[PDB]
């Protein structure tokens, strides 16, 4: 009802995941970041809303499953109901987006956040119309079987800054990242 953005961790090789898991060691500041981030609403008893594909839900060990504080949508075809921990499921993106409009989360959600993977990231970045993309660029390159979609520089404009995004590089476990916003609207 409110943005709808992405958020992503990509290597500089430009990889996701390995086997089902991040391609480097954990970045548990990352991860808190990740967390506040599709967590915190802009808006008093509104929340959040997190769309991922049906991999990317199994990936998430299951102490952290659902993700607390945020409305869990799985993406899939061939689930006939939502898997355990999660509260909805769609078989598209268009029709998760068309829920969110349905009077029963009419006033419920704040911000939509796509989480994962691949193949969810690529069909929201050519949804027309206004989007983010919250870009932690992990700097090395690391060994993966799933990438993120290439960023179109001529419609994606790299953002300056943005409030409660830090701008200087950030160290863990001896590799250095770096968070970015892009920002869209076609
Ligand atoms: N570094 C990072 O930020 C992140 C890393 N990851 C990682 O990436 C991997 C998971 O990636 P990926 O393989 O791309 O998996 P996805 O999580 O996108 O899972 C794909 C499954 O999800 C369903 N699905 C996906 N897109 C759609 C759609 N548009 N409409 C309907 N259903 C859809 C389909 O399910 P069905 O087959 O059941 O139809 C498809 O098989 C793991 O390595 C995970 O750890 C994930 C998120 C962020
Ligand atoms: C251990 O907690 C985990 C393990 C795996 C896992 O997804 C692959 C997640 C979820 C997770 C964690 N950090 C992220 N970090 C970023 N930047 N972007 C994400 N989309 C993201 C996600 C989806 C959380």
């Amino acid at each position: 009802v409110g943005s709808l953005n992405c958020i992503v961790a990509v290597s500089q090789n430009m990889g996701i995941g390995k086997n089902g898991d991040f391609p480097w060691p954990p970045l548990r500041n990352e991860f808190r970041y990740f967390q506040r981030m599709t967590t915190t609403s802009s808006v008093e008893g509104k929340q959040n809303l997190v769309i991922m594909g049906k991999k990317t839900w199994f990936s998430i060990p299951e102490k952290n499953r659902p993700l607390k504080g945020r409305i869990n949508l799985v993406l899939s075809r061939e689930l006939k109901e939502p898997p355990q921990g999660a509260h909805f499921l769609s078989r598209s993106l268009d029709d998760a987006l068309k829920l969110t409009e349905q009077p029963e989360l009419a006033n419920k959600v704040d911000m939509v956040w796509i989480v994962g993977g691949s193949s969810v990231y690529k069909e929201a970045m050519n949804h027309p119309g206004h989007l983010k993309l919250f870009v932690t660029r992990i700097m090395q390159d690391f060994e993966s079987d799933t990438f993120f979609p290439e960023i179109d520089l001529e419609k994606y404009k790299l953002l300056p800054e943005y409030p409660g995004v830090l701008s200087d590089v950030q160290e863990e476990k001896g590799i250095k990242y770096k968070f970015e916003v892009y920002e869209k609207n076609d």
